[PDB]
């Protein structure tokens, strides 16, 4: 058949980088509304903000919204989540999303 | 300002999608070469083999060679290890990678 779906041990976060727009703002513990896929969006959360992105600035997709000024992550809950995330081997994602209710 | 590296939810095993050539098959729990990067190779296991990506068929690139004839792993232990990865919440490529050193050894 066409595609075939391969694993790769890729490096610990996998994260999928996006474009902040001019005057845009967002930190490390915060959600954000991204484009997914040809057509539809999806709340994420922010990981870290570096100047570098594994593909050109121009062909990553933006933002679309920041919904938190404050991450709503504590300092420490955030250190923790990251850890056992990385420890326990899960994906970041995984950890993150699973445990924002719980907080909340 | 310009980038941001973002944890998303993504569907229980992520995997890489890659296209086929013609001529070339693979079956599940395979060892496949394929690129990674601008410009790097990487050895990994072919999870299962469909006929849609999230992407279009054309922008994704080919598997470079196939290692097996057939799965390096029996059909009990690949069962297994998929189940274990998804129950658990462990990456697909993390536990296949790992226990194939165990298993074979």
């Amino acid at each position: 058949m066409p595609v075939a779906h391969v694993a790769l041990p890729v490096p610990l976060p996998r994260t999928f980088d996006y474009l902040l727009p001019e005057g845009m703002t967002v930190k490390a513990g915060c959600r954000v509304r991204v484009p997914f896929g040809k057509q539809q969006e999806r709340i994420g959360i922010v990981v870290s903000v570096s100047d570098a992105s594994e593909l050109p600035l121009n062909e990553l997709k933006a933002v679309v919204e920041v919904l938190d000024s404050e991450p709503v992550f504590t300092h420490s809950v955030w250190r923790l989540l990251l850890w056992a995330a990385d420890y326990y081997h899960h994906p970041i994602g995984d950890v993150l999303f699973h445990a924002l209710p719980i907080l909340l």
